[PDB]
């Protein structure tokens, strides 16, 4: 798929000016660009040298262009992670978007999240991620801050179409402001270390790296850090566990399927946290009685913060049903998370 | 407002001091400082927010103007500047900054209207040079002067070079370059020319105009050769292994390049200073600095016969 003429010309000039080597002297007519994703916001494109053009040095043959359609911290964050080799290299940054490394890879599917070697490696990459120092605020205000913010906007929504007004009423019927306070009180008393969290560690943000599909522990990369921040570790792990249940690649409306039965088993959760804990801390040296005590408390911790994943992204999805024009069943998804919230709450 | 910044961003928890940190009260500059901190070429970045940022406090002092000519300082600044020029950065590599900023300030200068009469007179003397005509002579000259576009500091002066406390007896690693607010992809000759110009200017004078200019303190040819003899192997991997003849070819051609681009330091900072005299609330003789830079511009033209 070819972008429209203005984009191709803007893309061309960003590459030509930001990228070194053969890129600097490329003609418009030589420029190769194709759409990875369209839409009004965050369109992605692969830009490329002709195959017949030689590179002069260690410039890339292709790059990813991200057009937008917190900009400071998101940018600084992307730059630091690029420096640290935890994300894609940053080649250019500008008001309209970025030029990034093109990583030959595909995203994991939802079903691959339960594969033990995959899970174990997600565990490890996440632990690593949680261990880094980042020049942002270390006070854990993101979770209930963000939730408070969405609840206020949700409370002020007036829908005009019937099926939407129907859905909003049912969700409103639970007394979300009250339910938020109980949730806050549950987690108030649930210790969780504040660490630098991805906050959206899902299959859509984990790349299965090309070549390394034979590799057991080194075939993955976490990407798309827009929600990242210092936050309770339990949310990051709990949110990941919830993501086993959500498939955002379904092709008919509402364009996701939720399956409560696909939440990891205790056996599965334990397999995750058992990779995470020695990766994060040494831990293999503790007594198996202390290691179980720690593991068991973590399970409760992460399953309790799981509830914040349901509440936050449920609230988020209601806001999106109002302000977003993307083709997704945002209200159906709101209900699904709130269903899962009450189910999980009833399990606990 | 800043006690909180430390409580929240730092983990026991204008420019101020606070183990010890520095607070400084934008996307490009932030990314840039973050990258340089990551690569240990800058002070560590501990905090970043809208109203400022928390940085590492580095026990040091700035160099003095007179120290730029110490052979060892001069040699290390060359090395450090070479290193800086070798960096990749996610920024535009088309060299827009130099003439873009001169045009920017020229346009402003051509519509500055001062209130005070002495500033009116001083500006009148400066506009008597026909600054737009002269920018075109500079453009013409520099466009015929090949100079590689590199990542330039663009303000490599004594006030932005730390002498690191406890490293004073080190012959080659006692300095750090800071303050990258003017840094951009630019002609290399500008960064070197500007630094050469900076041997003449002392911004620490305690009495009005609050600088000194000594034109006799511009580096001599030997002093300049010493600088570039250190710059060149630092920056060019194959340079040390070249013939003594091929080396001198490059040096001689480099001397012409840097001394030609030095004219742009004088012209840019000359224009910058007229604009500052209008807008700045700092106490400094901006108009007298303007005049010193343009005097030095025409003097240098005459030196070079251009
Ligand atoms: C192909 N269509 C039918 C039209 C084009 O967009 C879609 O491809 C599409 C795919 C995925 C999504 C999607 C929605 C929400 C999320 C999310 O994980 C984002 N958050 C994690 C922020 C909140 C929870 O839901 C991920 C993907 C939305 C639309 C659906
Ligand atoms: C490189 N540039 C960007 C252009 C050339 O001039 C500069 O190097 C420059 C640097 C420092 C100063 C400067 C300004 C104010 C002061 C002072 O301390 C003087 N007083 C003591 C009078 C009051 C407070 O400000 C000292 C140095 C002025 C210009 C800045």
């Amino acid at each position: 798929e070819q972008p429209e003429p203005r984009t191709r010309r803007r893309a061309y000039l960003w590459c030509k000016e930001f990228l070194p080597g053969a890129w600097r002297g490329l003609r418009e007519d030589e420029f190769h660009i194709s759409v990875i994703r369209g839409g009004l916001s965050n369109m992605l494109f692969q830009c490329s040298l002709p195959d017949t053009t030689a590179t002069l040095g260690d410039e890339p043959r292709k790059v990813l262009l991200r057009l937008y359609g917190a900009m400071v911290l998101e940018s600084v964050m992307f730059a630091i992670l690029a420096e640290r080799s935890l994300g894609p290299k940053l080649y250019g940054i500008f008001p309209q978007g970025r030029l990034e490394q093109f990583i030959p890879s595909r995203r994991l599917d939802t079903e691959e999240l339960s594969l033990p070697d995959i899970s174990a490696e997600i565990a490890e990459k996440m632990a690593t991620f949680h261990g880094m120092k980042m020049p942002f605020n270390k006070e854990p205000k993101w979770l209930f801050g963000t939730m408070e913010k969405y609840l206020k906007e949700v409370l002020r929504i007036k829908f005009t179409e019937e099926s939407r007004i129907k859905k909003l009423h049912k969700l409103l019927s639970y007394n979300l402001p009250l339910e938020l306070e109980n949730l806050r009180s549950l987690l108030e008393s649930t210790p969780s270390p504040v660490v630098f969290c991805h906050n959206d560690c899902q299959e859509g943000n984990i790349l299965l790296l090309e070549g390394r599909e034979n590799s057991e522990k080194q075939k993955l990369m976490l990407i798309d850090f827009e929600y990242s921040s210092y936050n309770y570790r339990g949310f990051d792990i709990g949110n990941h566990f919830c993501e086993w249940m959500y498939d955002y690649s379904y092709e008919k409306y509402p364009f996701f399927r939720a399956n409560i039965r696909k939440y990891p088993t205790k056996k599965q959760q334990l397999h995750f946290i058992s990779s995470y804990l020695p990766a994060f801390q040494d831990f293999e040296n503790l007594s198996t009685e202390e290691k179980s005590i720690i593991k068991e408390e973590m399970l409760l911790e992460v399953n309790r913060f799981a509830l914040a994943s349901h509440f936050l992204w449920g609230l988020w999805s209601i806001v999106q049903a109002k302000i977003s024009s993307i083709e997704f069943g945002y209200m159906d998804y709101a209900q699904a998370r709130f269903d899962a919230y009450f189910h999980q709450k009833r399990k606990l």
